């Protein structure tokens, strides 16, 4: 990949009226002090009390690939289930033309990593021209919120190196 | 359970999940008929379910 162009896939502020989508936000990710999170990413959680059935689609109109990337939450013994999703039987489901995972929240607490006892799961899908991206989900999803439509060129690829720039 | 490594060098652990054939066994072995297994460390991390199955 030789060049992207960023793109807000769904956007924060505009997308998700009835949930919750400000705070939080955790120690782990913190910036400049504070609770922070990925800024790619949304880690959606209930809006008072409900948490309802989302459908967000996108369809690709880029023209090239479209990498789309986003998390499930698995918490520790929840309760912090209860507490973020309500729906203590909640299900993600990410699916295109090629692509299809359900995901469940797998509720189990796991030796501490950065002072946090859930885990998150990252995963990612290459959405091709013209295919249609759906999301479904109760709970734990933590949504796409930008995206990148790739260039494919000879500009590939990766290096590990100190030297200087 | 849980154990902490402090051998100073990897653990080799190994353990196992029953799947038991229409039970009944299962109820007869384990009594939850709902049933799961769980493993994590800090890096590894599944859950396994009883898969009651006769083969």
């Amino acid at each position: 990949v030789s060049s992207f162009e960023k793109f807000e896939i769904f956007p924060k502020t505009s997308s998700w009226p009835n949930h919750e989508t400000t705070k939080g936000v955790t120690a782990a990710c913190s910036y400049a002090g504070a609770s922070s999170f990925y800024r790619n990413l949304l880690w959606l959680t209930k809006k008072g009390s409900s948490y309802p059935k989302l459908s967000k689609s996108y369809v690709n109109n880029k023209g090239k690939e479209v990498l789309v990337l986003w998390g499930v939450h698995h918490p520790p013994t929840g309760t912090d289930q209860q507490s973020l999703y309500q729906n203590a039987d909640a299900y993600v489901s990410v699916g295109s033309s090629k692509y299809n995972r359900r995901f469940t929240p797998e509720i189990a607490a796991r030796p501490k990593v950065r002072d946090q006892a859930g885990r998150m799961n990252y995963y990612w899908t290459l959405l091709e021209p013209g295919d249609t991206i759906t999301f479904e989900a109760t709970g734990n999803l933590i949504a796409p919120w930008y995206a990148f439509a790739l260039n494919r060129g000879s500009g590939s690829g990766i290096i590990t190196s100190d030297a200087p720039v």
